[PDB]
């Protein structure tokens, strides 16, 4: 099929679509859009929201929406459907924490006030219940690799950003981010990828 | 296989399992917590929230995982797998609004006034999208009830007891919350059901 996926020039809410692709060995083309598009771009959308994914001209919406589709029917989505159903527990967990920052806060005071706290309080709260539910195992759910833990590497990614020593006192939840870069197709495409900050 | 859903005593995130269950006609063991005991059991909890699903000796969290994986294969899901990508980002829209409410502000002041203002400036747009989207069809996805009419019977629900004119301009959006109320299952549901404010 012909896929063409939609958003600004960052990692970002596109990011775990571009890392299914890229495990998938999927083509498809990664159009990013500076804000002056934008407007335009916006008003044809149902939802006015991006990422958005162009299916052979059918358009698609909500991100994680889009992942789940991606992966139906392969390993990634989870071996079972119970393990499906982690592997979406997962991601919701971690989305539901990534929400909780300002992230389009115009107060830079405030905005980092509140990633401070956010990154003191809940995020250690938060990577000791990753930490014990990952445990001594090799992947978040079950014995091979599924979206959850690139979502796990992708958000991490933007949290060290942040904070640096995030995880210097969850070697378990680093080595997931070191097994999830080293697959060889999201090693490279960490590597082509645009270099941006979020 | 033997079923126990545990939340407080409301409709809130759990209400989308239970219109699953009854749709499907599933017995299970609907438990309901009081806020008091909340504290004790929450420390039990891999990741410390509600609603959870006990199924045989397994803990499932992630209102919408659970809903997900009890659809999954049931003529609840798409019907196609972009269908399936539909619902989800249908459900994700809906969600990504109703978490937006600060359901847990202590304060009453801070509390009412986010309320309001997400009610009165954000919720008419999310019902413009909706009502545009739904177009002239009879279920927001395909040609049949899926769980996301569920979640759109649901959610407004919950913006009605806050806003009961949210609906006065979209008389196609009232018609689907009665087609979903109609359903005999979901009707029987919602006629014997705990009548809670929330
Ligand atoms: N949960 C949705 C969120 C969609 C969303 O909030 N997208 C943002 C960009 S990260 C957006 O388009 N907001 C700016 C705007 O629409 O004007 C998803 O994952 O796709
Ligand atoms: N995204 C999660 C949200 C779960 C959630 O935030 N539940 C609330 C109750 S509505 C909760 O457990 N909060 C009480 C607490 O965290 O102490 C889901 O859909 O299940
Ligand atoms: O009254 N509540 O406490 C409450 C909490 C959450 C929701 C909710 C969140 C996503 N969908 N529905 C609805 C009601």
């Amino acid at each position: 099929p012909n896929y063409k996926l939609t958003y600004f020039n960052m990692r970002g809410r596109a990011e775990i679509i571009r890392y299914i692709f890229a495990y998938l060995d999927i083509q498809y083309e990664d159009h990013r859009i500076e804000q002056a598009d934008w407007p335009e771009i916006k008003s044809t959308l149902p939802f006015g929201k991006i990422p958005i994914l162009e299916v052979d001209g059918l358009t698609l919406h909500q991100s994680l929406a889009i992942a789940r589709y991606l992966t139906k029917n392969t390993d990634l989505a989870g071996n079972t459907e119970m393990e499906q159903c982690h592997v979406d527990a997962i991601v919701d967990t971690l989305d539901d924490f990534m929400s909780c920052f300002p992230w389009a806060e115009k107060k830079q005071d405030v905005k980092e006030q509140m990633f401070n706290e956010l990154l003191t309080y809940n995020a250690p709260h938060l990577m000791q219940d990753l930490d014990t539910y990952l445990g001594g195992r090799e992947w978040l759910i079950g014995n091979s690799v599924t979206w959850a833990d690139f979502y796990w590497e992708i958000c991490s990614t933007t949290l060290l950003v942040f904070k640096p020593d995030l995880l210097d006192n969850h070697p378990r939840l680093v080595t997931l981010r070191k097994k999830v870069q080293a697959i060889p197709a999201v090693a490279n495409w960490i590597k082509r990828r645009p270099q941006t900050k979020l």
